[PDB]
DNA sequence: GACCACGGCGCC
DNA sequence: AAGGGCGCCGTGGTC
């Protein structure tokens, strides 16, 4: 390459270092580009970034995120990882990505900016004659990037006093069911420890080991065991207590209040979109997709996500969507008239443990299922409703539980990869109509996506935002939402 | 201090 | 609903 002087011309592939993951909480080291031949190196990372019109390159959204922090309209664009990853959502990393497809991934921003360019190269070079691959690039995960990239700038508000008082609330009943379950020992011990709990409960106390751990084989503890002990001593039943408030202090309560940004007095997270077999998004540094939701205690800690003072939360949840799309893939005639007539499909079929069994294993139900797994073993791959691919190789193992075990994989990925698809094509279609009402989209959860609307428009954006879910790219069967309304995520009603 | 494997467990 | 998909915690441990 022909070290040029900054700025680069228009198109060039940017590369960056930052000083650590977030792009929230990172420092820019350095930034370059790359077109042609040459490389630009950028004397002064930050100023330099005005200069720039799109990101383009490697980890794009990650730059477009901090970009965003910085008051600058930088949205990603084209990025090797996206096209990698839809060519086989098994390459997640650059590292990976790299070696696959012709470079080093390096800690130097020139080498970064180049290394874009040639991947760049060989991957679009794979997605010629990939026609559906390159619509679900074109038209879902290109324009997502830049959707997520706004959601993750934007960050979710927390009410931090509410959760320093659980916090001291918890650690006292804490105490008390150590207390309680440390005379039941006739001894003190570590209870965050599942060895010496082992040990407790197995060795000194007279208990039945129910089941063995996967690695090493000690006698497990989990709560399956101990909901199976639960009538056997009175230990158990506190210790089970013990693990749920000491699971929610540590993973939330504590944490979360630490993790508010100083410049937006909100939580950021990251939407990882080539992290996950079957093309769902994952959420990390902190996970927002796992915030506690079925227990009294996990219901106080989803109150503290609230609204920003005079907007409102808009949740909306797709009712079943995994079902609805099974009827569609399958083509069940019956199936689909149990959607298409608004009935329960959980009454019509106890039964809802067979509904989402039978995911996994009514004829063309059996014959969707056993057509995927023919055109598995024949491909080498499974693909959803809009061809996106996970390839599943031990559908040809000689071991019949690794056989099975891929066999329940490939069932499962056209279903979560199809739910996955219409939450993000709905998404990309959502987002710029928010925008025009002035809404904000905070969080995706799966099958669910939250939204802060002014006060003032919300009926109105939930109105809008269903119809726009409904709608996304409808099958055999109606795709039903629930919506809900507040100031904070419980209220709101997920 | 950073990283690790494991068991365990939060959500979809 | 979680025989599928995730990410994060503390422990016991290395370096
Ligand atoms: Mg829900
Ligand atoms: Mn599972």
């Amino acid at each position: 390459l022909e070290e040029a002087p900054w700025p680069p011309p228009e198109g060039a592939f940017v590369g960056f270092v930052l000083s650590r993951k977030e792009p929230m909480w990172a420092d820019l080291l350095a930034l370059a580009a790359a077109r042609g031949g040459r490389v630009h190196r950028a004397p002064e990372p930050y100023k330099a970034l005005r200069d720039l019109k799109e990101a383009r390159g490697l980890l794009a959204k990650d730059l477009s995120v901090l970009a965003l922090r910085e008051g600058l309209g930088l949205p990603p664009g084209d990025d090797p990882m996206l096209l990698a990853y839809l060519l086989d959502p098994s390459n997640t990393t650059p590292e990976g990505v790299a070696r696959r497809y012709g470079g080093e991934w390096t800690e130097e921003a020139g080498e970064r900016a180049a290394l874009s360019e040639r991947l760049f190269a060989n991957l679009w070079g794979r997605l010629e004659g990939e026609e559906r691959l390159l619509w679900l690039y074109r038209e879902v995960e290109r324009p997502l990037s830049a959707v997520l990239a706004h959601m993750e700038a934007t960050g979710v508000r927390l009410d931090v006093a509410y959760l320093r008082a659980l916090s001291l609330e918890v650690a006292e009943e804490i105490a008390r069911l150590e207390a309680e379950v440390f005379r039941l020992a006739g001894h003190p011990f570590n209870l965050n420890s599942r060895d010496q709990l082992e040990r407790v409960l197995f060795d000194e106390l007279g208990l039945p080991a129910i089941g063995k751990t996967e690695k090493t084989g000690k006698r497990s503890t989990s709560a399956a065991v101990l909901e199976a002990l639960r009538e056997a001593h009175p230990i158990v039943e506190k210790i089970l207590q013990y693990r749920e408030l000491t699971k929610l202090k540590s993973t939330y309560i504590d944490p979360l209040p630490d993790l508010i940004h100083p410049r937006t007095g909100r939580l950021h997270t990251r939407f990882n979109q080539t992290a996950t077999a079957t093309g769902r998004l994952s959420s990390s540094d902190p996970n927002l997709q796992n915030i506690p939701v079925r227990t009294p205690l996990g219901q106080r800690i989803r109150r503290a996500f609230i609204a920003e003072e005079g907007w409102l939360l808009v949740a909306l949840d797709y009712s079943q969507i995994e079902l609805r799309v099974l009827a569609h893939l399958s083509g069940d005639e019956n199936l689909i008239r149990v959607f298409q007539e608004g009935r329960d499909i959980h009454t019509e079929t106890a039964a809802k443990t067979i509904n989402f069994g039978v995911l996994y294993g009514f004829p063309k139900v059996r014959a969707w299922l056993e057509k995927t797994l023919e055109e598995g073993r024949r491909r080498g791959y499974v693909e959803t409703l809009f061809g996106r691919r996970r390839y599943v190789p031990d559908l040809e193992a000689r071991v019949k539980s690794v056989r099975e075990a891929a066999e329940r994989m490939a069932f499962n990925m056209p279903v979560q990869g199809t739910a996955a698809d219409l939450m993000k094509l709905a998404m990309v279609k959502l987002f710029p109509r928010l925008e025009e009402m002035g809404a904000r989209m905070l969080l995706q959860v799966h099958d669910e996506l939250v939204l802060e609307a002014p006060k003032e428009r919300a009926e109105a954006v939930a109105r809008l935002a269903k119809e726009v879910m409904e709608g996304v790219y409808p099958l055999a069967v109606p795709l039903e939402v629930e919506v809900g309304i507040g100031e904070d995520w419980l209220s709101a009603k997920e």
